[PDB]
């Protein structure tokens, strides 16, 4: 079955840090963006959507603005990798990573973030 | 937006009763089964996956055996419905209706369940 695995279940990040969570899925040769699904959350809130090839950054939610962002260079290699720059402490949560590739999964991911 | 909703976010059921957890999705026209996935889950336990028309037993979580199945009599009518029989306890919980076709969402829906 199409297994969504997260190298790091858990990060605990200092104040203002970059942070990049890693999010793997399995690509047997070639990469078909026009069939991946790649969606960031956490408490309901909007991180990454990515459909089809796609990415609507209207609907990203406010708090992530200009700070969160999907890398492209890792999902070619079946890394769908969220990162944050200049983490603040309202991003401490339960993170879900959530992937439809012929297929699908999920796996949740905790961030800590130390006070200041 | 592709959009999973469901007419109840919650359920107050008695012990002992038959349950249908509405999950609804947008369906134009005819039903693209290799287009279709279906996942229902509650506290990581896997309750319904369908996966292109597929479903396997064996993935079934045990406490759901027997109990728990996806309703495909309108499954064209965009009702990815999850039907549970003899409804026990430990079906109290949160689920998650998650629904991939031509796009991806899901919803939660709270089951408390009244002691008899
Ligand atoms: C969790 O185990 C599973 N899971 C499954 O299928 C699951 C996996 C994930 C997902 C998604 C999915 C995928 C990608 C993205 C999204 C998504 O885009 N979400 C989303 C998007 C937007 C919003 C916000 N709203 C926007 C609009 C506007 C207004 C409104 O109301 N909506 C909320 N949410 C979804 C949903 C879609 C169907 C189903 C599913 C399946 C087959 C099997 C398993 C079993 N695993 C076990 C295996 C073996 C061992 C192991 O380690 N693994």
């Amino acid at each position: 079955a199409f297994t969504v695995t997260v190298p790091k279940d858990l990060y605990v990040v200092e104040y203002g840090s970059n942070m990049t969570i890693e999010c793997k899925f399995p690509v047997e040769k070639q990469l078909d963006l026009a069939a991946l699904i790649v969606y960031w959350e956490m408490e309901d809130k909007n991180i990454i959507q990515f459909v089809h090839g796609e990415e609507d950054l209207k609907v990203q939610h406010s708090s992530y603005r200009q700070r969160a962002r999907l890398l492209k260079d890792q999902l070619s290699l079946g890394n769908a990798a969220l990162q944050i720059t200049d983490v603040k402490l309202q991003d401490a949560g339960v993170y879900r990573c959530m992937i439809s590739y012929g297929g699908a999964d999920y796996k949740r991911i905790t961030v800590k973030v130390n006070a200041p």
